[PDB]
């Protein structure tokens, strides 16, 4: 069973040193926290929380890195790799990646804003990468409610809480324009915009993304609060806000009628997001983790030991 006292005895201090590994970060990019966190997931809902993602190329298995989900998407690995060793430093061969990442998330929570908690630990990292099962896995934009679902079920999460609970990631960070452009200008084969989409909303994004214009510009994710992790996102939705397609499921699937009252619960209370994203948060963080004397204590969170 994973515990969150796992290191108060062998590195007391893991929590402390990730913390400032991303306070410094910050400050030269305020987007590293929202980064960390999605490489905790994209980690998560691919094999568990086994810190598979981290793994570079080698001649037997392709990393990751190059899913659709991934590719020149992903980012902050320098910054684990700093936090690692840092850790190894305070304590080494104790901190696996897996838990690394999983602190290295929930930091980044709490500094961005959100709340703050003690996540489970004793995962241990894999002994491989999973490329396929990650383009399998990881749930796309363009995904509809039905597959959104039906992507965490495949993981372990059958809440449509946690669903809607973990969206509220994109309480902050970023997102290319090259996922919301058949949004602006041509959704479904239609020839016209999703209508789920705010009018007024749809024309400050037709602004940063015109067509034809650079797919790669960045967007916040949202519009209120684009660096703050809050509650926010939710407000955005009802408003028919949300930026890519698979937020404004939540509230405009015809298929919602589960999610929609969520979704206004997570908008009309902090305390309750709050307490829901917790609770989604360790549910992902127990996705087939690794423990014991399984998988082993990766030195350097990019390849196998030795
Ligand atoms: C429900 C399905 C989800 C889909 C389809 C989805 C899709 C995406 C997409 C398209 C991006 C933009 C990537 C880019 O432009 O390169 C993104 C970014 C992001 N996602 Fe999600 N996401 C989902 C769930 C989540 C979850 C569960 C979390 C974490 C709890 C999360 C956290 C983030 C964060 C923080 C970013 C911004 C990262 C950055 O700015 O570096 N996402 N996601
Ligand atoms: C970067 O932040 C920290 C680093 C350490 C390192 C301890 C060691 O190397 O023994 C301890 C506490 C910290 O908050
Ligand atoms: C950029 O982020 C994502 C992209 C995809 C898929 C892209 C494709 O099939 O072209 C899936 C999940 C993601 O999180
Ligand atoms: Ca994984
Ligand atoms: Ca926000």
């Amino acid at each position: 069973q994973l515990t969150p006292t796992f290191y108060d005895n062998s590195c007391p201090n893991v929590s402390n040193i990730v913390r400032d590994t991303i306070v410094n970060e910050l400050r030269s990019d305020p987007r590293i926290a929202a980064s960390i966190l999605r490489l905790h997931f994209h980690d998560c809902f691919v094999n568990g929380c086994d810190a598979s993602i981290l793994l570079d190329n080698t001649t037997s298995f392709r990393t990751e890195k190059d899913a659709f989900g991934n590719a020149n998407s992903a980012r902050g690995f320098p910054v684990i790799d700093r936090m690692k060793a840092a850790v190894e430093s305070a304590c080494p061969r104790t901190v696996s990646c897996a838990d690394l990442l999983t602190i290295a998330a929930q930091q980044s929570v709490t500094l961005a804003g959100g709340p703050s908690w003690r996540v489970p630990l004793g995962r241990r990292d894999s002994l491989q990468a999973f490329l396929d099962l990650a383009n399998a896995n990881l749930p796309a934009p363009f995904f509809t409610l039905p597959q959104l679902k039906d992507s965490f079920r495949n993981v372990g999460l059958n809440r449509s809480s946690d669903l809607v609970a973990l969206s509220g990631g994109h309480s902050f960070g970023k997102n290319q324009c090259r996922f919301i452009m058949d949004r602006l200008y041509n959704f479904s084969n239609t020839g016209l915009p999703d209508p789920t989409l705010n009018t007024t909303y749809l024309q400050t994004l037709r602004g940063l993304c015109p067509l034809n214009g650079n797919l790669s510009a960045l967007v916040d994710f949202d519009l209120r609060t684009p660096t703050i992790f809050d509650n926010k996102y939710y407000v955005n939705l009802e408003e028919q806000k949300g930026l890519i397609q698979s937020d404004q499921e939540l509230f405009s699937s015809p298929n919602a009628t589960d999610t929609i009252p969520l979704v206004r619960s997570f908008a009309n209370s902090t305390q309750t997001f709050f307490n829901a994203f917790v609770e989604a948060m360790d549910r992902m963080g127990n996705i087939t983790p690794l423990t014991g004397t399984q998988g082993q204590i990766r030195l350097n969170c990019r390849v196998v030991n030795s």
